[PDB]
Formats: C-alpha cells, structure tokens, sequence
C-alpha cells in the first residue's frame, strides 16, 4: 500500500499527523500531496465536508522554511466558520513544528488586535477575503514572499460577492505563486479562475468535465455573405485531419453542407431534425474517418471525444458561453492540440468578448501563418 513516509516529510510533521489519528492517507490526500510537493498547481473537485482540510495543509506545512519570518503560505475560505475549522487543524498538525505561527483572521475577529498581532512573525495565514485584502492593502500583511495559496470551497469564493476581492488578492502575490483550488462544484467562474491564473494544473476528480486545455482559439470579423468564402479559404490553408463545423440551425446546416459539397469538398452532416438511428450511423461513419469534415448543431450532450478532430469551427457564433464550451472543450481524457475558429458577424461581437471573459481565456485574431505545431 501507500504510506505518508513515502512522500518524504518532516519528522515533526509526520508525528503531528499521527497524533491526529491519520494512520494512512485518504485518496484525495494520496492525490494532492505528492503533486503539491512537486510544485504543481491543483484544481480539485471535492465535497464541502472537510475532509479536504488535511489534504492541502500537510504539503503546505512541508514547503515552509522556518528560518524565514515572512508569510509563505495563505489559505482563503468563504465563511468564518471554516476559518476556525481549518486553522485549529493546521495548528494541531504543526504542534511539533518549532515556531510555526498560524494566524486566523476573519471579519468576526477584532481588527485592531489582528493589525497588532501581524507585527510579529507569521508564516501561515487563514482568512476570509474581505479581511485579508483589507490587511494586505494597508501594508500590514507583507505578502511579497508567499509561495503557496489555497482556495477552499472556491465556488463560494468566486461568486459575484467575493470574486473581485479574490481577483485583487492574487495581483498582490508573486507571478509564480503555487495555487491549490478545492471546490464542490465547477461552474464557469472556477473556469475563469482556472484559465486566468492556474498553470498546467493537475486535475483531481475532473474527468467527465470540460476544459479548453490544449485548444488554440481564434476569431475572424466576417459578414454572413462573406462567411462561406472565409470558410473556403480555411479549408484551403489549414492542415486538417478531421474537422467539425457548427451552425445555429439545421436549415443552415443543410444549406451549408450543400454549399461546401459544391466547391469540391467532402462532408457529412447531422441535426436535431433527423432520426436517432440515422445520426448515430453518420456519426459512427464519421468516427471511423469515412470523411474529413462534419457539420452539425448542438447535439451531443457530451464532449467531442474524437481524437482525429484537430479543428472546430463556429460558422454561426453562439450566445451562451456553456454552449461554446461544449463545442470547443474536451473532457480531460482527450488532450490534443486542437484548433478553434470563430467566424463572427456584427451581431455577435458583444458575445465574442462576453464569452472570452466568462471563460477567462484569450481568443486572438487569425494569423496568415498558423503554426502547425499548434495542431
């Protein structure tokens, strides 16, 4: 089996642990511990039942260099209720660590006494956003030495109430700070934060969930009459194995399918106004590479789990972001450098940017010369 000692931790820490009753690591600990000690950022799905407290404290305490009096680690939580819960544990785990100062400051603890307390050495901070940001901006909390930060129940930390706070706090930190994210759900805000800040994050319990991981995204300013020409060029310039095209209606799907089959290109097509046994047959055939290009509406409900698809095109641009994500994204099981292109009209601009921001990613205009290595 697998044991704590295998991770190579400090004696004082292992004892501190053992004294808690933690004889063997839980799966989440087994997942996150050895990854965190390697420096890799973490994006993890886990229930609000902590649980995950021990998962990110152990590696956090281990990274500490106690010969340094600066703050080196932080842990952000939504409620004051949880700050105590985590802090108490962190203390009880680090009891044999010599001079490990843990500070737990929320909007429920007296501000003044905490302003005071911070004039002394503190390594680990455990705070709610509103308070910690307050402490940082005043200058009391010296954070230019942090090497690790933890978002516990980030779904709540990234809500509209706390999102900007949380955003500002990172700006104060080093550009290379290790971030460990733990959340119960995985809405789009978490996706913003992921794509905005985290760097090559090891994913825990995120199979069967969509991300733009590996995907290069572009956008062209083109009108309805001009679209087909742009597409024609794209078929003529891009190095495509298999592609997929999306349109906003079965009508246009057909109309387009006939239009591109006229220019000397080969394609199949499917839509909602078909029969199940039919679409399954066409898709099955397209899966076996009996054609290069597929035309379709939003059908699958799944991620596009086809390896050979190296280009996705939004002939018609969507309104909702989740839709875009469903078309573009992959399920974490399939990570290939696929390409994504968005033919965009005037009616679509405010949706190009609103989506760009909503997923917290960057959609750059098309270069005449697209790096083949990119896909």
């Amino acid at each position: 089996g697998n044991e704590f000692e295998d991770y190579c931790l400090k004696r004082e820490l292992l004892m501190g642990i053992f004294e808690m009753g933690w004889e063997k690591p839980s799966p989440i600990q087994e997942e996150s511990i050895p990854i965190a000690l390697s420096g890799r950022d973490i994006l993890a799905r886990a229930k609000n039942g902590t649980g995950k407290s021990g998962a990110y404290l152990i590696p956090l305490l281990e990274r500490l260099d106690l010969k340094k009096d600066n703050i080196q680690a932080m842990v952000i939580v939504p409620t004051r209720e949880l700050a105590l819960q985590v802090s108490q544990i962190c203390i009880q785990v680090s009891k044999h660590m010599g001079g490990a100062k843990v500070m737990a400051t929320t909007g429920g603890t007296n501000l003044r006494d905490d302003i005071m307390r911070l004039d002394d050495t503190v390594h680990v901070v455990i705070a709610t956003p509103g308070r910690i940001l307050d402490l940082i901006k005043k200058g009391v909390a010296k954070v230019d030495h942090v090497q690790m930060i933890v978002l516990d129940e980030a779904d709540k930390l990234l809500s509209q109430d706390f999102v900007q706070i949380m955003e500002d706090i990172i700006l104060t930190l080093p550009k290379n700070r290790q971030i460990l994210l733990y959340s119960a759900t995985f809405p789009l805000s978490v996706q913003k934060f992921m794509n905005s800040h985290l760097q090559k994050p090891y994913e825990i319990n995120l199979m069967e969930e969509l991300t733009l991981k590996g995907v290069t995204q572009y956008y062209a300013y083109v009108t309805e009459r001009q679209k087909v020409h742009c597409l024609n060029t794209l078929f003529s310039r891009l190095q495509i194995n298999q592609s997929i095209i999306f349109c906003n209606s079965s009508q246009r799907v057909e109309l387009l399918a006939k239009k591109i089959s006229q220019l000397g290109y080969s394609c199949f097509y499917i839509h909602a106004k078909m029969r199940q046994e039919h679409r399954n047959r066409v898709f099955h055939d397209f899966r076996n590479g009996l054609c290069r290009n597929l035309v379709c509406t939003d059908l699958f409900t799944r991620g596009i789990d086809i390896q050979a698809v190296n280009v996705v095109i939004n002939f018609d641009f969507p309104k909702l972001a989740e839709t875009y994500l469903h078309r573009i994204g992959r399920s974490g099981r399939f990570g290939h450098l696929g390409l994504a292109i968005n033919l965009i009209t005037y009616d679509d601009r405010f949706n190009l940017k609103s989506i760009e921001e909503q997923l917290g990613t960057e959609i750059k205009p098309i270069p005449s010369n697209i790096d083949k290595s990119l896909y």
